[PDB]
């Protein structure tokens, strides 16, 4: 189905972001519809990452690295999809 | 250590989500500190759940009913505090 994808994070890890994203991307296909929000009040130390489907699953989830984010945020998701 | 729940529950719900809360407090301990939000702008037919450790994970997780949010929310948890 579609997932909405946010990486939320500080403009400096833009790059890290987009280019992860398109791992995803590839990966998961193309209902995938993941964006790069740029905000420089986000701390660089930390990823964020939302999720929501058109089922109205949502998840937020704030680590330490935006491809750990997104893994624990997909883990919820599959948690959520079966239970 | 510590974790920080907030099940944000319509009103209707109140009772369902300090149950459930009280089953995982005596399971998970006394780290957990969970508190119940009445919302009624909320959908009863959704469960939401928010969590933060001090250590800065967070994960919200809205999902069908409350026991299924938590239980992905804490998945998204434990994927954090070990990837």
């Amino acid at each position: 189905g579609k997932v909405v994808l946010d990486a939320v994070t500080h403009p400096s890890k833009i790059e890290e972001a987009e280019k992860l994203l398109e791992e995803y991307r590839e990966r998961l296909g193309g209902g995938l519809e993941g964006r790069v929000i740029a905000d420089p009040k986000a701390d660089p130390n930390t990823g964020n990452v939302h999720l929501k489907t058109e089922d109205g699953f949502e998840v937020d989830s704030t680590g330490k690295d935006i491809k750990t984010s997104l893994d624990a945020a997909l883990a919820a998701l599959e948690w959520l999809e079966h239970h």
